[PDB]
Formats: structure tokens, C-alpha cells, sequence
């Protein structure tokens, strides 16, 4: 709690002082001298309301665009943010020094000559705001480069289009798209592949090349063990899927019967779905467990999670197919619980510095626990179009 | 017609008057007094052209961004639009009152002091324009939240990334992505599922739990009726697909033969594809009807629509595979006719008010005739990246 | 090289002169007259720093948004770019003429009256910059229209959402999405289809319609030759895929064994993957060639490309599944070599003028060597949402 307040005060007090700087500039001359005032006329009154409106617009824009919580942590310093911060710092301190030196040191600088200066601040500071969207959001709008992300474990391949962005920013975009695009990582397939491959190790340069070529030729004429076992596994998966579908349909029929029975007990008082899920889960529990075992998905789907999903479906009145399809096949990472995914162990590996922008032919790696994503960057070819 | 003009006049006259307000401000002093003019010099001439250029830029921007037809109707009031409208209203009326009170009430306010005021308007109003993109478009650029949309009927699941948006805006985005992303809703599958489930109803707490567990265990050892009938249906669908492919290939061969025959009749005079479609449709009509019956897609595909698609393919000279794949499997909603989809019966259900912004863990429902879409909102986890 | 420099000088000198125009405007009066200077005071000093900051912001924005290489060539003139260029040209020349006529022709226009003019330029020019994003990027942000792109050869269908854009811009967006979205074009399937269809040609109005209907009815009762041969082809493809998977697993086991053996030879000195790939390729070469022959993918995948991919996987330590899936099925165009795709022969065909904006119901064609993409444009329906 203390750290949050300490971080918030730094960003709040500086913003408050830079926003009230025009107010101080327009309220200091009246309080410094009283009998030396020159006739202001009307230009000051006309400029005051325009300055107030510009300040209100700046406040609204700052709240809309930049009053938000940080989403990700950058391994290195952010070039654009640091540039904007130092630009704002100099923009403020130079004006403060000018006001303190060229104005407060002499009995001069009439009020009518200060208000036009004051509106010169909000006119310029807003321009800095106009720069902020340029470096952050408007720079990446154009689809310049193409990023291909391939997983090292299961080989899932995805394609995205990005603009002129840093390596770290591109990696963060790839990571945020990974959760909602890539299939959940399953180490069971990796363990099965390792078990299959370990048999060759357990069993055990022109001449060596000839010998290995002859061995490969002999293997090509051997029995195709993989195909028949894959077909049998697919048949078993289909049979268990059909059994699970039938069980879920019967469970939903029982749910409808229970709701109908509870309707007569009390009108206008819907029952809580929790007890219905409690009573209905054992009916399909065996089928669901068998399907998870045959699909190697028991680790991700927990009993409490299944009950919560069933209760959510009961509240929404979803069809049995919607409930079935969640456990049917593996999907996005965000579907499962929060503890399933880790957003802290991610690392970036690249020969080039991450501060540099995207270039054609550069390749980087996003490492994480037991798995890595290789990202290839390519340049969009020069498309030439002609009217026939 | 009258309603359209009435709505257009309100948005046109106000824009015209707010755009011509600087013109009135710079043209009223010359017409009010003539012999009281002060020497303007050159600053007024320099400011006039800058004001004209700023007005031209504002006109171009207003035409580009905001001169467009409304796309969707908001069930509640739009906060950002109302805020912008009231801000513009006060920005105009306060300046009008200031001009009418502090200037027109006395023989003062020399011309050189008014032009600098006039350019203060277009400088500020454009800033309001700069605010309009901030609240409407620039606010949703950052991918803050993730929305998962699941259909209640068939369980189709999709994932999207949105920014800081209202519940109604997120629902509208989900709806507009539904047409081009989700598969067309097919009630035939629902009717088949209901017919299958009705058999159990027609046939008909620890002890009850034990009895239902024993019944489920006995059912698990029963015959798997679903798998074999699904396999037979898939085989029939594949056979009818092959027959339809052969029929379409023969029809395209006949189309090519007819075109070749018509070539000799008259050079440079291509035949209208309508009669070719008329003559060719009966050849593949039986196969197409059988495929639609076996795929439960006869309702969506009409005979006139099939003829129009065939004529379009003849004009474009598409391969038979392109024609086949449209009727092969169900696709997006926008493929079929306009009357197929309804954009009026949509409703929004959410415990929280739709005016509030997106928050983690909130869930809402988009209802429509016989089907609902459940949308879950999640927050992107804090991704921490480190350089190894 | 000469052409690049000639093109760069035109865009560089004009930018330099328009950026230094305020500097010339503020530095010419001091060098023209010396003894006629009026007391400047302090407003000039306050405006100078604001002008410098605005110039710096303009330079940063110009570098960020517009200092980039051209991506595509427009067959016709670009309306927005031409409008911006002519607007800038007039904005510069009119001010230059005004400065040369109304200032340099008389011993007038005191310095204090010029600086406020000078800041009037950077205030307006930046606004022109604010217009540039409006016409180019901010105009297409709103998802107005939907574009459906269907290939003429294989019938691949994709859907995209675009804004208020010209026909040329929409075609360019479709083309840039085609590489990363559509499957690579394979003429082998077209040749097979043509060979299958040529048999009917080689073998060879109410009465004609009856005869063709009877022929179609007789054909519907004939043998389904396509289904059985497709099933046999699928079985052969699956068997060869399993054999290739086994061969790749054995090759990766050999790679791991070679790496382990080389580890003892020298610590901290990793071997180059080129020789390992050279020694390992013959082991899986026969299986890979057989799979390419059965999948008609031998043309795209070359031996050098396979060796490079194997070396890349060895460097990244990818699983055999990742290596297998690249050659498993045809994917995006960008995966293969640069020479595979052509971005010069693209042509645009449309009855309406390409300079006009997108409208509902308009259809255009993107032609290229042996294949065309038909794009249909539709308007998003008016969605009406109500709170229950
Ligand atoms: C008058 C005002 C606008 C001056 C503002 C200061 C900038 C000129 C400074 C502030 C932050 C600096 C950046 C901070 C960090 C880096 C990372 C740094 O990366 C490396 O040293 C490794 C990559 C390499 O080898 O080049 C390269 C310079 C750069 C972009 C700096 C470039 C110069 C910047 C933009
Ligand atoms: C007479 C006065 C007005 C001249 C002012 C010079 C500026 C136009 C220069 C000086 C320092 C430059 C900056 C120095 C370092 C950086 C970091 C640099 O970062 C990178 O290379 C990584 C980001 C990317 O990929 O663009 C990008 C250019 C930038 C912002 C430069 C932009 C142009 C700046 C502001
Ligand atoms: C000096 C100028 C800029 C003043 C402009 C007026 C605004 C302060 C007003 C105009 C429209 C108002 C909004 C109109 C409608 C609503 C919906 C309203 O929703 C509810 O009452 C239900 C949700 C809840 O329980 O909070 C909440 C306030 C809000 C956002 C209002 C907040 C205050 C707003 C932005
Ligand atoms: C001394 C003067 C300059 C103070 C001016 C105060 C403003 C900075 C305040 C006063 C009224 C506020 C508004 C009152 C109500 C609304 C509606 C409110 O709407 C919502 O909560 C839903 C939209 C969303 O999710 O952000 C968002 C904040 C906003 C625009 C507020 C933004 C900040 C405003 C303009
Ligand atoms: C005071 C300043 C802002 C004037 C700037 C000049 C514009 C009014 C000009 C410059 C470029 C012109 C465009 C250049 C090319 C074309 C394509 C041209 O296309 C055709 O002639 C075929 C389509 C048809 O049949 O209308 C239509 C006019 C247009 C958009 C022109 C419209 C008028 C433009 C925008
Ligand atoms: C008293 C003074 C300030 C009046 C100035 C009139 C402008 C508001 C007009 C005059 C010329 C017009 C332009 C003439 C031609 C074109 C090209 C035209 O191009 C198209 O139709 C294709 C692009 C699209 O789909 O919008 C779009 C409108 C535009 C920019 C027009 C925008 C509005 C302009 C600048």
C-alpha cells in the first residue's frame, strides 16, 4: 500500500504543478505589485477563458489516454517514454527559469504582456500531448513488418502484422497474442514423444552415410506401427466423446427435470445452481474423467472448475454442446485458471539490442518454463499494382 | 424523407453557424462603426489568412471524420458524444455572450484587439476536435481487456481484444464481429438434439445418488449408438459431396462447351450468363438438393440465390471448387441474403449498468431470437519480461 | 543510386526550407535594418523559445510518421497525398508572397509585430500535420464495410473489416493480408482437376434439357469413383506422414547423439549446425521426398531450404514436431522463398473508377499470373440494441 501511494504521489504532484503553472503565472503579478498595474482592457479577459477551456481539454485528454494502470514491465528503458518525460521536464524548467529571471527581477513585464505568454504554454503543451500519441500509438498503425511465431514444443505457427516497433514491444505484442491465439501447452505429448524416442537410444564418413542410408531404407519397408495405433487412439477418443455427449445430455435432462420440479415448490424463487451442480456432477463424472484421461486433459480441468462451469451454464441456460466443447479440445490459455499461466518467467533472447527497431531478417526468442517461441521478422514486399 | 431532412438540418445549421462565427466576429466591427476605426496595420491581414487556413483544415477534418452515416443505435445515452456536444454548446454560447456583452455594449474593443481573439477560437475549437478522436478512437487502441464470446446454441467460441470501452460498445463490437466470424446459426442441429433427448423423457438423497450412479455405470457399458450412426452420416455426406463435385465439374464442362459454341456465332458479343445458368442448373439441381438435404442447408440456399451465384461465377470464370465450397459447409452470416440475419431484436443483459466501463470478471449476455451469446471479460495479466 | 538521391533531394530540400522558414522570418529583419529597430521588450524572447519547441515537436513527428520508405505503388494518383502536398505548397507560397510584398517593400513591420506572425506558422503547419493523420490513418479506424475475398482457383474465402477507403487502398489491404492469410496457390490440384475433366470432353430446347436431366439421373446411380480413390489417397498420405514422423524422430535422435559426442571433444565450442544438417539430411531425405511427392509440395520445398530450416531448428533446439509441421501442410505465402511470390503482376479490375470510395454492392477483381481474387464489398447492417 505504501509503495503504491509513493509511486502515485510522484506522478500526481508533478502533473498538478504543471497544470497549475499557468494559474500561478496569471495570479502572481496581481499579488506581487498592486499600484503598478497597467490597464489590461479586454484581451486578458478573452484569453483567460480560452486558457481555461484549453486546460479542461488537456485534463480530459490526460485522464482518457494516460490515467491508466501499467500493463507490462519493460526489461530495458523505454525510449519514447523517457524522451517524452525529459522533454516535459525541460519544457517546464526552462519556462520556470525564464519567468523567475526575466520577469521577477525587474518592475516590468506588464500584465497584458504575460497573458499572451500564458496561453503560449497550453498551446505548446497540448502539442506535446499530440506528440505522445504519435510516438506510442500512431507509429504502429501502418502494417510494415510481418512476425511469424512458432512454438518450439508443439510447433504451433501464427502470423501477425506489426508496424515500426522495438524488439521488446514486438515481443510483448507476441506474448499478449499468445494467450488468446495459441493452443495451451501440453507436456503430455512431449512425454509421449520422449518415451517413443527413448526406445532407439535404449536399443543402442562415407561408409557411415551408406550404412545409415541402408538402415533408413530398411526401416521404410518395416511395419508402420504409428498409423494403426493412432487410428485406434482416434477411434477410442471418438467413442468416449460420444459416451460423454450422451452422459451430458442425460445430465441436462435431469437438470431440466429438477428445475421443473422446483418450479411448483415456490414461484418466483429460482433455486441456487450450486446444489444442482452438486447433485448432477456424479452422473457425468465417470464419463468426463475417462474423456480427460484419454485426451490427457485431466491436469488442466479441476473438479471445482467443472462445477463452476456447470453452474455458469445453468445460470445462462446453455445447450449441452456448449458445455461439452470447452472440454472437447484444448484451446486458448485464458480459458483455464489464472495459476495455469505464468507471466513472470518470460525472457527475451536476441543478438541485436532490444532497443533497436524491427528490421527484415531479424529473429528472436521468447523463453519460458520448458518452452520457447521463435519469432521471425520479415518485410512486406513492394506490391506494384497496375490498371490492366 | 421529411425525418431525414429534419435530422440533417439540426446538424447542418449549427455546424454552419459555429464555422461562420469567426467570420461574423471579424465582419461585425466594420459594419457597426465606420468613422471610429483605428489603424489596423498588418497583424490583422496576417491573422486573417491563418484563420482562413485553420477554418479550411477544420472543415476538411469534420468532413473526413464526422460527416458519415450512423451505423448502430445505442440503447442508452452515449457519454462521450453527450459530453462533446455539451462542451461545444458551452464553448459557443459563452463566447457569444462575451462578445455581446463586453464588446457590443461600448464604443471600445479596437479591431486589432479582436482579430487575435478570433484566432483564439479556431485554435481552441480544433483542440476540441483533437479531443474527439481521443475519447472515441484513441481510447480503445490499447489492448487492455480480452472478451470471450460463446454461443448458447452451438457453443461456438471466439476471442477478441478490446480497450477501455463501455459495456454497450463492447457488445456492439461483439455483434459486428459475430457476422463475419461466427458460423451461421442452424436450428436443425438443435431440433435433432431435442428429438434425441426427448426419448429419455418419453421413457419415464444418498440413495438417489447411488441409483443414478449405478444407472450411469450401466449406461457406460451399453451400446454406443451415437458413434456408428455418426460414422454412417459422415460416409453418406462424403459420398454425396463427391457426387456433387462430379456433377458441378460436368456442369462447368457444359458451360465451357456452350461458351465455345456461342463464340463462333458472334465475335466480340459475349452471351448473358443468365440463360446459361438457366440451362445448366437442372443438370446439378438433383445433386445440390441431395447435398443440402443431407447437410440441412436447404433453408439458407435458395434457387434464385444459387442461380445468382452461378451467374456471378460465370462472369468471373471461377473454378468449380470455388462454387462448390460456398455450399460445402456453413460459414459466416454475411454470405447469405439480408433477410437471413436480424439486427433489431438484439438485447443486452447485464447486472451492471451499460454506461460503466469494462472491468475484470464482468459477464454479459447478448440476446436474440432463439439464441444468446455469453461474453466474458478478463484482464490481461501483468507480463514481466527480463533479459535472461 | 543516382535515382534514389535525386528522389531524396526533392523531399529533403523542401522540408528543410519549410522548416527553416520561421528562422528566416525572425532573422531577416535584424539583417535588413539595424538603426531602425524598435524596443522588442520580452514578448519576442518568450515567443522564440515556444517557436523552437514547436519546431522540435514538428521535427519529431515528421521523423516518426513520415520518414519511412514507400511500401506499395499506386497505379493512379493518390487523392489524399496530392491534396496534402498542394495544401502545403499553397500554405508556403502564400506566406512567402505576403512576407515579400507587405513587409519587405516598406520601412515598417516592427519586430514585435513579426514574431507573433512567426508563431502563427508553426501553430498552423502542425495543424496540417494533425490533418495528415486524419485523412490517412484516422479515417479507416471505424469498421464501416466488410470485404469478402474469394480465390478463383481453389476457392479460399476470407473476410476482413475496413473503413472508408478507396478501391486501390482496399485492394492493397486485401493483397497484404493475402500473403499472411491465404494458403499458397498450388497448380497441381488445378492440373489434376483439368485431367479429370478432360475425360468427358475426350469421350464426346426442352428435349435437350430432358436428355441432360436423364443423363444426370443415370450418372447419380453410377459408381462413386471419387470417394474410394480419395480415401485411398488419404490413407497413403497418413501412412507416409507417419513414416516421415518416425524418420524425423530418428534423425533428431542422431542429432542429439552427435551433439553429445561433440561435447566431450571440446567444451564451450559448439559445432556449426551446417555439417550436422548435411550429415543428417540423407537419413530422412527419402521419406521427405516421398511425402512431398504424395502431397505435391516438392516444387516449393528445395533441398537448400530444407537444410537451412534444419540448421535453424538445430540452433533453436526445436522439437521434431515443429520441423515436421512446416512441410506437413501448405500454409502462408511468406513461409517460402522470396522468388515464390510475385508482387509486380498484380492488376485491378473494376467497372467503377478506382478513385471512388467503397460502396455497398461493389465488386472488384485482383488479377495475377494464372489466378484472380474476387472481392465483394458489403455494408454492415444497422444494429439496434435495446435494454430488454
Ligand atoms: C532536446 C531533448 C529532446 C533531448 C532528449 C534526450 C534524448 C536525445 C535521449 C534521451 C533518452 C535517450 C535514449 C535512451 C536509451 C537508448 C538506448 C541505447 O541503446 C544502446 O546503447 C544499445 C544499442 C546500440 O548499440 O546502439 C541507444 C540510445 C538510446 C536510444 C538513447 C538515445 C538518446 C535519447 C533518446
Ligand atoms: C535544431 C534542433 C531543433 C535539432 C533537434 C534535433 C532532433 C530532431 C533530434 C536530436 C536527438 C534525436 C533523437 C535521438 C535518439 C533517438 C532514439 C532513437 O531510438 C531508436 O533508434 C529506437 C526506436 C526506433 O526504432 O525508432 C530514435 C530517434 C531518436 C528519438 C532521435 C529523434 C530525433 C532527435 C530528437
Ligand atoms: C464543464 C462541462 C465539461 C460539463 C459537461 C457535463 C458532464 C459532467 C456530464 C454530461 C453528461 C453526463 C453523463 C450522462 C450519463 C451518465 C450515465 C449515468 O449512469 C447511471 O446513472 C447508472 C450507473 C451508475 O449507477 O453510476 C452515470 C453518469 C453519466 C456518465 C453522466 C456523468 C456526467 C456527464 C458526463
Ligand atoms: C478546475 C476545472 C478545470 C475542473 C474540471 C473537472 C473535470 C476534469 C471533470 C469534471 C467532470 C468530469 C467528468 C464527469 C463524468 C464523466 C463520465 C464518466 O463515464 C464513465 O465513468 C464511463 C466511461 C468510462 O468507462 O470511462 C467518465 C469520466 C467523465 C467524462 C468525467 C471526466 C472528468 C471531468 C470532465
Ligand atoms: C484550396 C485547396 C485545398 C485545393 C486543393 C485541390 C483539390 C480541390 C484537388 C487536388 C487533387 C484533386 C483530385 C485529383 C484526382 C481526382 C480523381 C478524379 O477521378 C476521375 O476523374 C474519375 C472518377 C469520376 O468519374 O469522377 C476525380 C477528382 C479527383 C478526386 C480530384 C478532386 C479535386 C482535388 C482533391
Ligand atoms: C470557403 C472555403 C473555406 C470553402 C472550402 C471548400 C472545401 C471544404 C472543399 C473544396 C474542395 C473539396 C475537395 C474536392 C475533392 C475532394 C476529393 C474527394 O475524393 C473522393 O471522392 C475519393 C475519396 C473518398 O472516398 O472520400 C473527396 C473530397 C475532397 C477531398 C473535397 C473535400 C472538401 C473540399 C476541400
Amino acid at each position: 500500500d505504501c509503495k503504491r501511494y509513493l509511486g502515485l504521489t510522484v506522478a500526481s504532484f508533478l502533473g498538478l504543478l504543471v497544470f497549475l503553472t499557468p494559474i500561478a503565472f496569471i495570479l502572481l503579478p496581481p499579488i506581487l505589485w498592486r499600484d503598478e498595474l497597467e490597464p489590461c482592457g479586454t484581451i486578458c479577459e478573452g484569453l483567460f477563458i480560452s486558457m481555461a477551456f484549453k486546460l479542461l481539454i488537456l485534463l480530459i485528454g490526460t485522464w482518457a489516454l494516460f490515467f491508466r494502470k501499467r500493463r507490462a514491465d519493460m526489461p530495458r528503458v523505454f525510449v519514447f517514454r523517457a524522451l517524452l518525460l525529459v522533454l516535459i521536464f525541460l519544457f517546464v524548467v526552462s519556462y520556470w527559469l525564464f519567468y523567475g529571471v526575466r520577469i521577477l527581477d525587474s518592475r516590468d513585464r506588464n500584465y497584458q504582456g504575460i497573458v499572451q505568454y500564458a496561453v503560449s504554454l497550453v498551446d505548446a503543451l497540448l502539442f506535446i500531448h499530440y506528440l505522445a500519441i504519435v510516438l506510442l500509438e500512431l507509429r504502429q498503425l501502418q502494417p510494415m513488418f510481418t512476425l511469424q511465431v512458432v512454438r518450439s514444443t508443439d510447433g504451433e505457427s501464427r502470423f501477425y502484422s506489426l508496424g515500426h516497433l522495438s524488439i521488446q514491444r514486438a515481443a510483448l505484442v507476441v506474448l499478449e497474442n499468445y494467450y488468446k491465439d495459441f493452443t495451451i501447452y501440453n507436456p503430455n505429448l512431449l512425454t509421449a514423444s520422449k518415451f517413443r524416442a527413448a526406445k532407439h537410444m535404449a536399443g543402442l564418413t562415407g561408409q557411415s552415410r551408406a550404412m545409415i542410408a541402408a538402415a533408413a531404407r530398411r526401416r521404410d519397408s518395416s511395419h508402420n506401427e504409428l498409423y494403426y495405433e493412432e487410428a485406434e487412439h482416434e477411434r477410442r477418443v471418438k467413442k468416449r466423446k460420444a459416451r460423454l455427449v450422451v452422459a451430458v445430455e442425460e445430465a441436462f435432462i435431469h437438470i431440466q427435470r429438477l428445475q421443473a420440479e422446483e418450479q411448483q415448490k415456490a414461484p418466483g424463487e429460482v433455486m441456487d445452481p450450486r446444489e444442482a451442480a452438486q447433485a448432477i456432477f456424479p452422473s457425468m463424472a465417470r464419463a468426463l474423467q475417462k474423456y480427460l484421461r484419454i485426451t490427457r486433459q485431466q491436469n488442466y480441468h479441476s473438479m471445482e472448475s467443472i462445477l463452476q462451469h456447470l453452474a455458469f451454464c445453468i445460470t445462462n441456460g446453455m445447450t449441452p454442446k456448449a458445455f461439452l466443447e470447452r472440454y472437447l479440445s484444448a484451446g486458448p490459455t485464458l480459458q483455464y485458471d489464472k495459476d495455469r499461466w505464468l507471466s513472470t518467467q518470460w525472457r527475451l533472447v536476441s543478438d541485436e539490442a532490444v532497443t533497436n527497431g524491427l528490421r527484415d531478417g531479424i529473429v528472436f526468442v521468447l523463453k519460458c518454463l520448458d518452452f520457447s517461441l521463435v519469432v521471425n521478422v520479415k518485410k512486406i514486399p513492394f506490391i506494384i499494382l497496375s490498371e490492366e
